[PDB]
């Protein structure tokens, strides 16, 4: 017995791709089931979907309606249509024969795998954020920073979002305060730096802080810094 | 009157599934064709990213994550943006917000008006019926004659329902054994299986050094077919 997947290589998210598992000495019509299991990288093994002789067909729920597990007897070939695809879906994908003896049923067989990739990237302009929390008193004057990957002129801005609450923009264009916001809180640049900067922190600016660069589609954010006030 | 956006169409979803959110004008009216509507998401204790734009000249941007998933349109006569999502996934989960971006300046494109989110939850809610195995321990080490014993809990019954499989760095699995206790032939005489309780172990009588792999155990009582996490086994 051998089963050999094909159609494995790079696609693009949200994109489609059709792996084929090719058998070899046995037939699909015969108790007889193929399996698709995956393993992204580092990981562990993921069960996706099976297909008996008599057209029963399973499949978990991480891919339901996004995949479809099918066979054509005269190829004696199985196939998995992947559709909608995420990164998440980056995995070697193995194929496997499941031959009921009923008590007696377990993957065999498996095939050598077919590695999936889906990606675009290199490109996207990373937003870092220093410190990722912090702690000061009322009256304290207190400084978040964070880090462009590339050059992104002036085009930063700065968020504020209190807890369950939807974020507030406090800060555009690196520095201009947006309507609403007191002069306690600046907004600098230095390069690939920018740093916010609020004076006389009170209560109410216990929230987690973002920066967001519009340099470049997509706008991409820093990890955000929490504040606390104590 | 207030300038707000108002968010509506979140809710619990099947993985694979499909929701249409919307975002309506209150206080002002969007611009033409909705330019400048933005949709943000925060999954449960992260931060914010960026999804889609509607941008100038018919050019709606959309992160990687969901281009060819998610579709942004406008119906400026109703006031209202939407984000429509298909093949929702797990990793969909999160409260998603829409706010209006500047749209007169390059200097300025910063979102405002954000709406209060609405929450969007991918689960199938199986989590609790899927039979859940847990191996013990995830990785050792030992020698080269040592005695092994690899641990793996069913969440549930699934009588004697279980098979265990060896995984070698870089290769495919294999099957050694069967039904709790069988071994597939081929395989040493030195791996064999047992149950006791909801415990089933897989023992090495005698490590050898072909034998350093990723070992794990799956059950086939009931869809879907669930394995443990693994047990590397190392030098």
């Amino acid at each position: 017995v051998q089963l050999v997947e094909s159609g494995g290589g790079l696609v693009q998210p949200g994109g489609s791709l059709r792996l084929s598992c090719a058998a070899s000495g046995f037939s699909l019509s015969t108790g007889i089931g193929v399996t698709w299991v995956r393993q992204a990288p580092g990981k562990g093994l993921e069960w996706l979907a099976t297909i008996w002789w008599d057209d029963d067909n399973r499949y978990a729920d991480s891919v339901k309606g996004r995949f479809t597990i099918s066979a054509d007897t005269s190829k004696n070939t199985a196939y998995l249509q992947m559709n909608c695809l995420t990164a998440e879906d980056t995995a070697v994908y193995y194929c496997a024969q499941s031959a009921i003896t009923v008590t007696d049923s377990a993957m065999d067989h498996w095939g050598q795998g077919t590695l999936v990739t889906v990606s675009s990237g290199g490109s996207d302009i990373q937003m870092t954020q220093s410190p990722s929390s912090l702690s000061a008193s009322v009256g304290d004057r207190v400084t978040i920073t964070c880090r462009a990957s590339q050059d992104i002129s002036s085009y930063l801005n700065w968020y504020q979002q209190k807890p369950g609450k939807a974020p507030k923009l406090l800060i555009y264009y690196t520095s201009s305060l947006h309507s609403g916001v007191p002069s306690r809180f600046s907004g600098s640049r230095s390069g690939t730096d920018f740093t916010l900067t609020i004076s006389s922190l009170q209560p109410e600016d216990f929230a987690t802080y973002y920066c967001q660069q519009y340099s470049k589609f997509p706008w991409t954010f820093g990890q955000g810094t929490k504040v606390e006030i104590k």
